[PDB]
């Protein structure tokens, strides 16, 4: 296994760099002979591929950790323990907090963790965005609202830091997300966008006022290809309320609620690390392969100075590897590696 390049994309200036990764490390549960039959089961193994993605994330090495498919028993028994020797504290919230279950199910329920490294970045809120919820408290006059996203226990996550003057009160949102994931439900996908970012908004006032100006980080598996409402709203600072992915109703006034006409529109001026498809895949499976995982930032508070660009794919080829993950490679996401350049 080859290690992975590096695209520069622009020099540093001569005023804050850090490096932010995004990794969805396919989480035990789902990683079943059904879904990933092509990867023996002693390579889909947890005690075996744990210790890839903890390579991967050792060798990345990045200064700022968004992960997905964190399994709730092993955020507190590997991912914190294991990086917080090297020097990172996290937060973590699973999915399903509200839902009843046992002990042992608790243990395996999933979901996304922030890791910051402490030497850098200090800790100033923490927060769950719970998309059923705010579905709920959104969905007066809409039965799709409620049959359709409400139903589905999606979370995303976001920390307020602080980024230490040595770098350069400079404050720094990451936010990272878990999108619901059925090809058929790109409402769903949109909405959750859109309650997500409105939801880090409110965030945003709130750090402010603690005696618009905040750059934002945004992490996630949105489980939306490019050509995506998804990835139209956060590129383009809105959506029209008439999108085809919203499958009717489009024009629920309900939207609106999230939505700061026609258009649901926010004010972060979001660009990808990756744009113009450095990386041609994120998710590489026999049945699917495609980017659906994204690092957004603000592009009036910070470059992009470079990425770390795919897996070789004449290795790939030459190794006849048709989908992930495999031996080699411990997850179906390769992970998204960048730095970025804040400018107060
Ligand atoms: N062809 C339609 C496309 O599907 C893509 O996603 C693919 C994949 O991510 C997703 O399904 C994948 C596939 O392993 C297989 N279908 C089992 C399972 N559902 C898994 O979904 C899993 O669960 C999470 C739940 N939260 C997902 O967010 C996460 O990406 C994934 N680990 O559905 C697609 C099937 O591969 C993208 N959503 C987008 O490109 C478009 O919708």
């Amino acid at each position: 296994l080859p290690p992975r390049p590096w695209i520069t994309l622009k020099e540093r200036d001569q005023s804050a760099s850090f490096t932010v990764m995004c990794y969805n490390v396919l989480c035990d549960k789902y990683a079943t002979r059904q879904l990933y039959g092509y990867c023996p089961s002693w390579a889909l193994n947890w005690e075996y591929r744990k210790k890839g993605i903890m390579e991967e994330i050792v060798n990345c090495d990045a200064d700022i950790i968004s992960l997905q498919e964190v399994e709730t028993e092993q955020y507190f028994t590997l991912f914190l323990p294991a990086l917080k020797e090297r020097g990172y504290d996290g937060f973590f919230s699973p999915k399903s907090r509200a839902k009843i279950m046992s002990e042992q199910e608790r243990k395996h329920v999933d979901g996304c963790a922030i890791f910051f490294k402490t030497e850098k970045f200090t800790l100033v809120q923490k927060h769950t965005v719970e998309f059923n919820q705010v579905a709920m408290a959104n969905s007066d006059g809409s039965e799709a609202m409620l049959n359709r996203v409400m139903t589905k226990d999606n979370i995303g996550v976001a920390v307020v830091l602080e980024v230490h003057k040595e770098l350069f009160k400079q404050l720094l949102i990451v936010a990272n997300a878990h999108m619901h994931w059925d090809p058929e439900y790109s409402d769903v996908k949109l909405i959750q966008t859109m309650m997500f970012v409105s939801e880090v908004k409110n965030i945003l006032e709130k750090a402010s006022s603690r005696p618009n100006s905040i750059p934002l980080v945004l992490c996630a598996d949105l489980n939306s290809l490019p050509d995506s409402g998804v990835v139209e709203y956060l590129s383009n600072g809105g959506v029209a309320d008439n999108h085809k992915d919203f499958k009717e109703l489009r024009y629920n006034e309900c939207l609106m609620n999230f939505s700061c006409e026609g258009r649901i529109t926010h004010g972060f001026q979001l660009k990808s690390a990756y744009e113009n498809n450095l990386m041609p895949y994120t998710n590489y499976t026999f049945d699917f392969k495609g980017v659906i995982d994204y690092i957004f930032y603000s592009k009036t508070h910070m470059n992009v100075l470079g990425v770390l660009g795919p897996l070789d794919p004449q290795w790939l080829v030459e190794n006849n590897i048709t989908g992930c993950p495999h031996p080699h490679i411990p997850s179906d996401h390769f992970s998204l590696l960048t730095q970025l350049e804040l400018h107060p």
